[PDB]
């Protein structure tokens, strides 16, 4: 049908049909008379997986011959989403499979919709890991994603009476055709025990053994015939475990709990033992595998020439003491040689400055669970503080601040401190975030070792986030400038010579309108809801957080509503305001914000005076596959975090790529997005980092804003008095109370400038041609925000390897 | 190589090789350079499974068209063993696959050895279920095995210092290529709750839901292109289960525990709630499926014309009240019509008379877990006792004895009573066992309803138990009388015209000697043990039980040893005495007997005076796949249960078929084996049922035998004084104490006649020609003991269907 989906050759289509019927019969043991749409999805999945297999085997083979430096991306989260369309896109099979399925009387798009998201992540961080694996394969890096195969990923979100309910994400119920179990490479992981000191050094004994069983998932590069590996570990009890009889077998479930469930906290730390078990489990099994692969090339001087280990935040920080433990206790290297090897192997990406998100593990937990690691951590701390003392003699305060060990009621290990000490590179995830690291929380570490601190601004894969989710936009771009941009997104700048071309302006607006019609219909079908598709689609999709200020958005929506009620017969640009995201299940305030969003919707959507001029929709179960639908349908991207809180964001980039204008604060990658497009092509409002600091010094008094802004007082009096909760007048007293007395994120301080800036968005939306021209200027400058740029920067400036776009032979 | 293994056609072999290489590449994602023997086993498994798939689909299709009466075999146990060789045998692929694997440089026999037993059973009962499924498929019956997919089957037995240690049977670690998950036919099973009475009858409410997910395993018939289905249920939590968040997800394991582990008790009842949950789970999910399939043919008068349900002992007795509950509470049939349908649908096989094996469930357990079933059971009891009262007016004692409800400290339901009341047929499993049922424990039920009581003598499948385990014997038989006997074992009588043929006598002895050489070498390799293969192989393999009297065997072995020490320089027929079996983990006395067997071995095998004249071997981890090796190697079958305790036995039949002579009591199927071969071709000794009864009336005084038999006193003084346990002189005081004061199974009463009969075995073994002639007379009369005869009898006399040997088209 469309050019960027590849060729449907007569041979290819015939062969895809033969193999689809072979899998339906032999693999699924179904005839065509009893097959369900789900059997047809599986037969197709198996048929596309067959095209991966040769490439996967030849790629892993090639890495054995050439023995390049190996990259190990350690993450507790890989937010993969669906695999089928991504595989077809990257193998150029999409049109062939459309054709082959059409000739068997099936709709490929209907079968695509039956795939479960691999939801093994919370949001930005897990999804960055997935975009990275795609970019590492596209750039021919010998890269491995290592993590945990959670039985249950991020919970499925139901709304009941406007409240979030959680349901278990049973994503493996029907089987995962993408993974290959490798039970033959099962490795032991040790817990508890105690340290004995001998003549021959320290010895970790009386440990409980958990087995780590790997599942390999293929990661295809973009048409380069490279297939890298994501290895995920599953926890298994040994067969002698507890071995009255019955209970011993049932108690195997204590050990297997380690890989049962993803912790559903976004940008928050929960100090639970099961979480620390997950962190050690992935580090212990991964490092044995890394070392096994290295020894099949005694001499560990070459280890950092053959191995880069990237730590995705501090979640796998134990990789540092674990590598020391293996090198010192098992390989019998001296401390200093082992440490040199460790520092040159490890690098640490920091993702947040929020105090409540930084991992600070109580010493009593590490003492019980990982006694030897705690000894190695104390020893690291001693030798690290001795270097601080020598460089800053007499600065005892620096020594207390830089310590890996925090003093207090409970002693904690600062895992971030451990990562900086044990890594040759520390990077933030956007320029402003990397600057904030050097000026604030890591100032001391920066003054000791300025050379370690880098920026690597985040990116998104234009494969999933343009070609796959927005084929119509991909196509009209390819019509003008060819296909090369999909693996070289900087080529999108060539679109600037088309901002005054009438046909291109018409095609960009037509794709946007088609995406909106398609998404409005998706809402009708799956959730019986009626939206005007000629309205401005104002979309805020991201995890529910105080710092991301969904509440600021709520205040704008109630402001629009109050303005309609006051002057009902005046023209307003119509809007569908859509807010979606999950709250962490124990995050009371995030759960109240969801409830307020739905409560606003219950009042606004049923007011006859409002008409189809204002709709408020809570998008249920926001996840990777809902993002692929709603991002392409959006007109306005809401990126309205308080300046200095959103380290980068990646949602922002997705919408820039897909033809939405951004209303945002000078926070995270928003700053670099505005720099690339021009400030005049961006709806920037609100405090800078500098202004928030000025407010903090004098004191944030919310009362002042409530007293000076009559429009804001009206909203607060409405919230307080039960305008939005008639049967429960005090339902939202916690929200009012927090906004008035304990707002860390200064929602009221940005209110006036937000509402005024939202009027400028409406004004431009009245002028379709100038809206679409500004959209073109955004799409055209979105190249920097490709994960291909990000990974090429990690590769050249951290890992010491050269990316490549050269194809492996088929 | 050998004729009964089928043709290796040039096309067949080429095609098996192509598909083996296709599965190694596409299915296992291995090249030939990294593949292990286990990858080669899997590629072959997948290649043979592909030949099942067409036949399976066409068979299930054919049953939908023809809509024959359906047989449902409900068992908590299917002792399947390995599937690969069985599939090849029944599809005539064995020589083709040998040839195809040989040409790829692999040894098929080495790959066969890598398959895990499906050990979803304890022994005789579970293995009867497996032999039955094979015979039902061979006789073209529309039959379904229904059970539980236990994650852990019968434990792996290790011996440490002569003691049994249990290890978890992780049989699914590497995957099961034989099963097909059918998550789309998942059914709810209810537990707990309470009964509400309405206008519209009774209603079971506030229940906990467990999901039952079926796994289908193919059951190929012998070269008739029939493939029946074994459906096993797996327990799954619903996604709203417990739905702080983390614990709710981890607590899903409470529901999934139902199908986690097989209870490892043989011929013993443990009244545990988890066991009752397993019993309801398989019955609830199976009956919904049975009814679903019936409704795709309102009118339940025809139900028993379309459905037979066979209960394998009382383990699925809840099928009776469950069928009533569905018919009365859900389908709104009146009680009497529902009961008529239930009785005509259900039939009950009894397997034991041992009091401690009969299921008697406390009322308080049924009250809490299955409140509605208990109400239906009380109602059954009332209407049943009203018929007893009418037929036997004034016999209040009969009423107490026949009650489904036993009075006492705790009230119990007698599940056997429920089965007789709710079934149109009750059968024992050997003629003497069926007679004992009518004269003793079910006398009262027999006098009320004589027409219900049948015999169906057990059998074994000659496919697994001759062709598969003993190809050399199968072949020399096929040389003389053709192949037809494999599906018509009565044809073995034709071998009687060869008892005086010298070539046949030579070939029978050569196969036996080859089997013994092959088994002696298996012992050397896997367990570093050195046996004389010219010795008589005296084999007792079965679960470790007081009633099966391994101890009587021990007494003979110590007698032989004491006779050698007294007269070292006199000739004795050399023997390898091999005893093997598992003890139930909580069965203290069974665990002590294993320890005594190994303790005898430690003394006997290390005495230089004894030489290679007497060896005692404990065969570790006795299971279906060890039975396929040791049964063909045996000279003497030990079937020495106390008369009236072994309902049938099936081991006995396996050895008769495979060229071993039997030393046994007139117990179980031993009686009919002796009748078929002639008493003169059988080593019968000991008390009959009549003699045990005579001893019971006067009182069993073990002292009397100890006082009169000096040889026996010597053994007891040796056991007591620590002759067999030097460092622990009192190790075996429990064994001596039980034999002297509390022996329910009268070991000493059979001792004298056992030792004298064992001398007659030795005498005949000195005369190879007359031993082999007696062996021929045994093999020749073993036809009755085919499970094909058994199932044809169930079919004609219980289920009301005609067996068929006609092929489905390929
Ligand atoms: O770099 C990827 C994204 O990382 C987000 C983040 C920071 S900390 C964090 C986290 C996620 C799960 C469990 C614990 C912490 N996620 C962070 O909040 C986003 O700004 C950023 O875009
Ligand atoms: O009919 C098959 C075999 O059944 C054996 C049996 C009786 S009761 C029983 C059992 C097995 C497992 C759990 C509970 C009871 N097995 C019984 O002990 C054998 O004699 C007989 O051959
Ligand atoms: C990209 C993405 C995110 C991250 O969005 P932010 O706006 O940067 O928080 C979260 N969830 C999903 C499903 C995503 O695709
Ligand atoms: C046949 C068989 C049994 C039953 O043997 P009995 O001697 O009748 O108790 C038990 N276990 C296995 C593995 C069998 O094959």
């Amino acid at each position: 049908q469309i050019s960027v989906r590849g060729l449907a050759g007569v041979e290819n289509v015939t062969e895809l049909k033969k193999n689809f019927n072979r899998h339906l019969h032999f693999t699924l043991v179904k005839d065509r008379n009893v097959a369900t749409p789900r059997d047809y999805y599986f037969a197709l999945a198996h048929t596309v997986r067959d095209h991966l297999v040769g490439r996967w085997i030849r790629t892993q083979q090639h890495y054995y011959e050439k023995d390049p430096k190996r990259i190990y991306y350690l993450s507790l989260e890989f937010y993969m989403g669906r695999t089928l369309q991504n595989t077809m896109v990257n193998l150029a099979l999409e049109n062939a499979c459309d054709e082959a399925t059409y000739q068997l009387g099936l709709d490929m798009e209907e079968l695509e919709e039956i795939e479960e998201d691999a939801g093994l992540g919370n949001g930005g961080l897990g999804r960055l890991a997935a975009c990275f694996l795609d970019s590492m394969a596209t750039l021919g890096l010998a890269a491995y994603g290592y993590g945990i195969r959670y039985e249950f990923g991020i919970f499925n979100q139901k709304i009941c009476g406007g409240w979030q309910m959680e349901e278990a994400d049973d994503w493996l119920r029907y089987g995962n055709p993408w993974e290959k179990a490798r039970p033959e490479f099962t490795l032991p992981v040790h817990f508890y025990g105690r340290v004995e000191h001998t003549s021959q050094g320290a010895k970790w004994v009386d440990t409980q053994v958990v087995l780590a069983m790997p599942y390999d998932t293929p990661v295809p590069g973009y048409r380069n015939n490279v297939v890298n590996t994501m290895r995920l570990w599953s926890a298994k009890a040994p067969n002698d475990f507890n071995l009255g009889y019955i209970q011993a077998v049932l108690d195997r479930n204590l050990a297997e709990n380690i890989s049962r469930v993803l912790y559903p906290n976004d940008n928050f730390f929960e100090g639970k033992e099961l979480r620390l078990k997950q962190e050690y489990f992935v580090v212990a099994a991964t490092l044995q595998d890394i070392i096994r692969r290295f020894k099949s090339s005694t001499n560990f001087d070459a280890f950092p020439d053959k191995v880069a280990i990237q730590l995705n935040d501090t979640h796998p920080s134990l990789a540092i003491p674990e590598l020391m433990r293996v090198l010192v206790d098992l390989e019998r290297l001296d401390w200093d040689k082992a440490w040199e090897v460790t520092v040159k192997t490890c690098a640490y990406t920091n993702h947040t400055v929020l105090p409540e998100a930084l991992e600070r593990w109580p010493v009593h937990l590490l003492e019980t669970l990982l006694p030897r690691h705690l000894q190695i951590i104390y020893e690291i701390n001693q030798r690290f503080l001795n270097r601080v003392a020598a460089a800053f003699p007499g600065d005892v305060d620096r020594l207390r601040r830089m310590s890996l060990v925090e003093e207090g009621a409970v002693k904690r290990i600062n895992m971030a401190h451990l990562c900086i000490a044990g890594s040759h590179a520390v990077n933030g995830v956007a320029r402003i975030h990397s600057e904030i690291l050097k000026k604030t929380i890591f100032k001391d570490f920066y003054e000791l070792e300025p050379h370690k601190f880098q920026n690597k601004t985040n990116g998104i894969t234009p494969r999933r986030w343009l070609v796959l989710c927005n084929p119509g936009l991909a196509e009209i771009i390819a019509e003008r400038i060819g296909e090369e941009y999909i693996s070289d997104l900087d080529q999108l700048r060539k679109l600037l010579s088309y901002v005054d071309d009438e046909a291109f302006i018409r095609d960009v607006a037509k794709v946007k309108q088609e995406n909106k019609l398609k998404f409005a219909a998706y809402l009708e079908r799956e959730y019986k809801v009626h939206i005007n598709p000629n309205s401005l689609f104002d979309v805020q999709v991201k995890r529910i957080h105080e710092y991301k200020r969904q509440l600021l958005n709520c205040l704008h929506v109630i402001t629009l509503y109050n303005r309609i009620k006051k002057e009902p017969n005046k023209f307003v640009v119509p809007r569908t305001v859509m807010i979606g995201g999950k709250a962490a299940p124990g995050y009371h305030m995030a759960k109240m914000i969801i409830k307020l969003i739905t409560a606003i919707g219950d009042v606004v959507n049923h007011d006859p005076v409002v008409g189809d001029r204002l709709r408020v929709i809570f998008l249920e179960n926001y996840r990777v596959s809902l993002a692929e639908k709603v991002i392409p349908a959006a007109d306005l991207s809401e990126q309205i975090s308080t300046a200095g809180t959103e380290a980068s964001g990646t949602g922002n980039m997705k919408f820039m790529l897909n033809g939405a204008l951004t209303i945002g604060t000078m926070d995270g990658a928003n700053v670099e997005m505005a720099e690339e497009a021009g400030e005049e092509n961006f709806f920037i409002f609100g405090m800078r980092v500098e202004d928030v600091d000025r407010l903090d010094q004098r004191g944030y008094n919310a009362q002042e804003y409530y007293d000076r802004i009559p429009e804001l007082r009206q909203i607060i009096e409405q919230l307080s008095s039960g305008f939005f909760s008639p049967k429960q007048p005090d339902l939202f007293k916690d929200i009012v109370n927090m906004l008035m007395h304990h707002d860390r994120f200064k929602v009221f301080a940005d209110y006036e400038e937000y509402v005024k800036c939202q009027e400028r968005v409406s004004a431009l939306y009245k002028n379709p041609r100038e809206w679409t021209r500004m959209v073109i200027r955004n799409i055209a400058t979105s190249g920097k925000f490709s994960s291909d740029r990000t990974i090429a920067q990690y590769a050249r400036e951290i890992w010491g390897v050269e990316p490549s776009r050269q194809r492996l032979p088929a």
